[PDB]
């Protein structure tokens, strides 16, 4: 609605959302149904581009787009991003509604994501703490005397932004922002599961002045996107999703610049030192927020003997007092999961933990094809490692709780999972905290708080199976930019006497 | 000889070089013959590790090596690198000899590479202009108030260094240096074509104090290395080689941090402004140095109408006055190519240019299975683009020469190849130079000089098919290092009043 | 008018502007007449604070102000600066009028300064490319093992901003912006000659949300300001003015952080290579803009034999075709000088040049107590050095022109003055330009353009008698900020194994 | 002895040390007696230069020196500094002896300073993490489109290094190192009290290859140095000394770049959280090291109620168990103070504290004209602020001890002195530590350790009366370097399309 006034096709009673082919909205490939996880009902259809349209779109992005983006003064690109922020802001409710409608996101969360997208856009000003270059004098080596170097960052060209389902609006806006602020053209490929928010963001950007040939939004389902990734006109692939799909993306893409935010869960460690009120509060939230459909969601709780009982007790009470229902009730805390399949896996996973010695301390009851109570499962250290909930990321509101002897055991268990995205540590002793910070093999550690990538004010990314590289204001530049070195030779000319 | 005193096996009359399995020299896989391109005679054999030894080596590097490298104080790692420099230096002649023996490198060039390796090691001090981290205050956003960020760079763990044949000693030393200075363990995989220099460097490093379990040298032929690349204990792959093999490496490795120096040739542009003496001199060298077996070798010469004649004339004279023979004669300018196959391709390539309108202006005569004269082939702009010498990188001493109307045509042709490593521009006008610098799509541009990565005093790397990321003192850190973000939450505590 | 609605006192027919005493507008010291250089008529009066009010103001700034500025989140300080930009923008005409009224600035120039002030405020976002800190690992020295360093920049406290007459609005806004963006409180001391624009800027800032106790505007005449400079509650003095007054400021202030932009003229060099059209245009402007009352004004023109004639010819024609009159005529090019005294000095200076062999090539005629034609005086290299116009900065629209043999003589003469603010070089040859850049002893060199500090997009400042330190977006932080180092000792604790 | 073989004049039985006049050792001004604080006996004489020799020396440094230093390739300057390190190292004992002889420094301390000087020299490699420059694109503002900026750091020219008495060798070496590594010429002015170590360092540097006209060592007593400071050929003054002399230096020098390390004492805070063993140990040392003749010496101890008793108890025991005597006994802990006057002030200061309610807890007994026991004086919070030991820096081994209610009172008292050099905080709670770090107004805070500038691995400097700017590896560059901005204008040329 609204922004997509003349774009959306009212056909067969259901709104039809077209792909944006770097110049004109359209598409003539298969139409795909977009369902809401709230009622499993079709809320719209998206037109996927045909193979020829994908080909033509990439051709336009490559031959015209990257130059349109690059030739637009940085000061103007920023203006575009700021105007788009204004547009999204005044259309907040419609944007939030779609997030609730399409992603099953609780009203307040949906509003939070729209605001995050808006802030991210406005902070593009801070993404400049990085586009400056370096000057290198040549007199620190005899071979380089009477020589000089200039190292500048330049945009790579066409960046493919591949987005997961859990933060459809923000991720698209985020990847588009850091790719565009530096002069790249962008091909957005949203999850076919919830591509509507991206269509709205893209539209807002186009209305804001975004070079019409420098951006594309292709509604291609999963494997159909490989055509974009494998193409040589795509210099970089910014991907946020599962470890398995990310692996496939790299293998399909080959040599190319990548940003792989592959998530997985995050462990939380509570030292005997911690404020248990703060810890229980933040840990409970980290477990249930958006029905645990957050890569930075808490999946494992580790607490030392002296505080384990009280901590898990408080977290259990907070979880069980949560209202699960229609994300439309500003009263509901937890909406549905993206699909019934996601819930199936969570139940099977809980069964696995229980079979292996685990005990549910809160939740555990499925409430419908796509509804479940955020669950907390207790587990003995000697058996937790073999449980699916530990070895894998069950994208749902569920976490293991484990009592530990000391910090070293906490760290050991925390590092025992195959992932390494973030980790949380609640405590007050600087030495123990410093040790945890040193030994936790993750991209980010949150001291006295739940893991929260937020809008990327602080850089984040993975270690181990959680991926490579970082996103964040100012740090994402590394993935969508390339250095250009210019060496000047003045040997023999009379510039320098001896140096 | 020398350093490898008790390591090399004198068996069957031929010296047998063993792999270094992160702790002990050995191996029990197939023995492979190492031949000299000077006479095509076997000069040694290398023992490739068996599958179980590769497995065990990776296990050691992962479980012990990365910690030994990381736990060694940076100041000590530097001491090791400096001691190794001392050792290689006093063993210069033996190192140079092997480069001449095994790589067919002219005496002076071999000496140059040993010195480059020595300097690179000693400059590890300058690789520190990057291991420092960032402090991020949280008051530039309301959501981050009473919060702070600390971003540190940490080593990734186990880096796989894969080296090409053309600079066996330097590349190994270089990749080991920047991987180790930051705390990584390293698995070196040299070209089976000339693995001897690496064995000597590794030995020198081990004698210098390099953690014995933090380094490995595996003599595995081509595809046998995929076992190292595909392994999850290898967090990064530093690869220098052909575009095609690099592509295979990424597809085999999957998600991982990469540095892909994929070479290709470099075009040289001469403006009517240029000092033609300097230009002819540098361009001639760029074409023939090490029989053109340099990724930064000149493969295409573009000169404006008014200077084309004189320029190509002078370059032709310099090339034809070159002495081709045994790299052992301090009198020889050009030794043999690495293999007769390499020469076959160069002759076929020349034939192609001639068939398509090209004309040899110098050289063109094969002198033996692995010897050829550095060749310069003239070609009309209207036909050069379809010639193999243009569309491809013929790793040999051969370059196309093309007359152009103006800078724009020079740039067009320069950018018309599928590669984008470096480019050279000879001229004096700041505006034309600035324009060339803006439009040349390459990782590095050399003003008034031949392209020379040298020891990486200035960062270099590719665009387009020449790869991704950069090597260079201080810049290589990006590929073998990862950020670790630590966010401290002080909300509610009495640290800050309002900010 | 406007913003100062309830502030300005309508007394005795003339508007009376009060000082802002960090909380309330007022003052009870001597009232001082403010005259326009357009007609020498009193246009207003300013109330200077009494000694007790200065004392009380400093006390407030120190005891409350620096905390109010520091405790306001950076994100809020930026909001204040942006709101103030909005206010000044919608009040553009009134701001421009006062600049014309009070400074005798040509209409378009006045509009340019208001816009510059507005842009400077809005770019405060880019002043953040510097408030981030550094993290220093301790393992690069054995003595520092198991130790770490955190280096943050903090505001100094109370910064005294002392402004000259030539850019009353911008300078005040500029110094306030970079002092405040980082958390400092500010005491503005404008030239008693034209303090009105500052009063308006300060008012706009206060209306924008600027902490009322964190800013002060004291209308103190010259030496009366020493009371502010000498006070220990003033941690930094940002001063832009004459070399002689700056010297006095430091001697009165003692140990303290300083930014001394002491101006002086700038020499312009034209190589036989230069586009003479561009050169004549830019040089003419550099000589006359704002009746040469610009620290970055061109005061000496040096051109090589082959272009000297044409260059000076064209510059002379441009100068003589200038309309001198009331800055109110959008038709006038040059308004009056700030005072008749300034004109007296310019005439005496011209007389000196003529007596010493100089010859007027354009202008030279005084048109009134405060009006004169922008003048160009030719002079032989062998005598120019002893002329007052060379040895000194005659703040007026006048410049010496001198023919030179080659670049070396140009540089010699350019460096022969006691100043070293900027220098301009018109030419195209990279080698000659690089040499000029190396040998010109100045803070900034402009290639193919007149010197233009502008809003400080690029940092600028002096060498030799032109002062110390730099202003500019991102660079001014050094003068109003201080480092705070935090060293953490973990020796003996179990954080690190060996490193 | 040794290095000064042919330099020192054996006249009248006492060794006569000449000034180094930037080219030749000599001098013809008054000869001055240099006494040892060990026995008050003359151990040598130094020749101060005459006014004409000072004039000539400055002329040489300015006209030749700054170019010799600047024209020497950075790589060579580093070689010089490293060679000098080698020379000082092999002459360690002689250097240490002079420190013991001339400064009354305990044997181990003297050895520590020689080693510090040696390390500082060798770490000059790390002073390079700063001489690189910045490249600034012009498309972030419309006015700067088609424009670019290059900002390089250049040496200022002649730096005057003024050294205090307490670390004669290190300070001279340190200031010379960071001034020279960047290309400056240096005039060293050591304390006439102990100028011998500087003469030896300078000699070692000259033997190492230091440009003979780029360095000078003038033995001028106190006020006689103003001639160097006030001279316009001296672009920067690096001064370490008393607040009062520093003030005089700035007032004599006028506009110039300064580094003012003005010391004062440091307060130490111990939270109920602290390891009291570590705290007592470090605090005791901080109080007595080099008889408290350290700017980073502990002068005030603040401990919370619950640990005050035990802490002060342990510190008292450590102090009273100290052996005071001839610094030559590797058995002595504390040698003499620099002069009997220094001891007089310490006794008077103790008397003052006692008269105002203070009580000596350890030491307090004078042992000779220049010997005293390191003293610890207890004082009630309600009276400590008026005691001389609090309000002033009594350069001697003496500190006040004060019990406090909580962190806020500790901070209040810590900030109540007029100085702000460093501060120490022993404790473990991250929140309390973070708060202390925020509120302590000092240049450096040491967590769980005594303040130790060391060789400047971490930057340090003052706040309030302790001075301005910082010294430290990599940070000292700001004081002896200046930016040079080069702006290139390409407006109208065909470099850029629109951006
Ligand atoms: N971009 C740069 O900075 C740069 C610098 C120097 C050279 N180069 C390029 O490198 C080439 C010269 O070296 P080269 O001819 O020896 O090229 P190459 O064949 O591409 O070198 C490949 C390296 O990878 C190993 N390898 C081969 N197949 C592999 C596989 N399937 N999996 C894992 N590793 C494998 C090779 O070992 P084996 O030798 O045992 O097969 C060799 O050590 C040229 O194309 C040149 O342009 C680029
Ligand atoms: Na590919
Ligand atoms: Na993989
Ligand atoms: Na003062
Ligand atoms: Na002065």
């Amino acid at each position: 609605a609204g922004l997509l006034e003349g774009v959306i096709k009212e056909k067969g009673g259901v709104p039809v959302y077209p792909s944006y082919l770097a110049g004109e909205w359209g598409g003539s490939g298969q139409e795909i149904e977009v369902k809401s996880p709230i009622d499993l009902a079709t809320i719209a259809k998206v037109i996927s581009p045909s193979r020829e349209e994908v080909e033509r779109t990439l051709d336009v992005l490559f031959k015209r787009g990257r130059w349109s983006a690059r030739d637009m003064p940085g000061t103007e690109r920023l203006a575009v991003l700021r105007k788009a922020a204004d547009i999204i802001e005044r259309n907040l409710d419609v944007f939030a509604e779609v997030l609730v409608m399409n992603a099953g996101k609780p009203k307040s969360a949906a509003v939070g994501e729209v605001k995050a997208a808006v802030d991210r856009l406005r902070l593009a000003e801070l993404d400049l703490k990085k586009i400056g270059g370096d000057y290198i004098p040549g007199d620190w080596t005899y071979d380089t005397l009477e020589t000089e170097g200039l190292v500048r960052r330049e945009p790579l060209g066409v960046v493919a932004a591949i987005t997961p389902f859990n933060y459809p609006l923000f991720d698209a806006v985020n990847k588009i922002t850091y790719s565009f602020i530096y002069g790249n053209a962008v091909v957005v490929k949203p999850s076919i599961s919830d591509p509507l928010p991206a269509a709205m963001a893209v539209k807002a950007l186009l209305d804001a002045g975004f070079p019409p040939d420098a951006i594309a939004l292709l509604n291609l389902p999963g494997k159909e996107a490989e055509k974009i990734v494998a193409d040589d006109r795509v210099a970089a692939v910014s991907f946020t999703g599962s470890t398995e799909v990310g692996e496939r993306v790299v293998k399909v893409g080959g040599v190319k610049q990548y940003v792989m935010e592959l998530g997985g869960g995050d462990p939380a460690i509570v030292l005997e030192d911690a404020d248990l009120d703060l810890a229980a509060d933040k840990i409970a939230r980290g477990i249930y927020s958006y029905a645990g459909q957050r890569c930075d969601a808490i999946k494992l709780v580790l607490a030392e003997r002296p505080v384990y009982g009280k901590l898990v007790e408080e977290v259990a009470k907070r979880l069980s007092s949560l209202r699960v229902g229609d994300p439309r009730d500003p009263t509901v805390d937890v909406g549905p999961l993206i699909s019934p399949s996601a819930v199936d896996e969570m139940m099977a996973a809980i069964e696995d933990a229980v079979e292996k010695g685990g005990r549910v301390l809160a939740g555990g009851r499925r409430l419908g094809p796509t509804y479940v109570q955020p669950t907390l499962v207790e587990a003995p250290a000697d058996r937790v490692k073999d449980m699916v909930l530990y070895k894998r990321e069950v994208f749902a509101p569920v976490a293991s709780a484990v009592e530990v002897k000391d910090l070293d055991q906490a760290i050991e268990l925390a590092n025992g999972r195959p992932y390494g995205l973030d980790a949380a540590v609640f405590g007050r002793d600087v030495v123990k905290i410093r040790r945890a910070v040193r030994l936790l093999e993750v991209g980010a550690i949150y001291i006295n708080d739940m893991p929260r990538h937020g809008i990327g004010y602080y850089p984040f990314g993975g270690r181990k199976k959680s991926g490579v590289f970082r996103e964040g204001i100012g740090y994402a530049v590394e993935a969508v930019t390339a250095y250009k070195t210019i060496v000047f030779n003045y040997k023999g000319k009379g510039v320098w006497k001896y140096e």
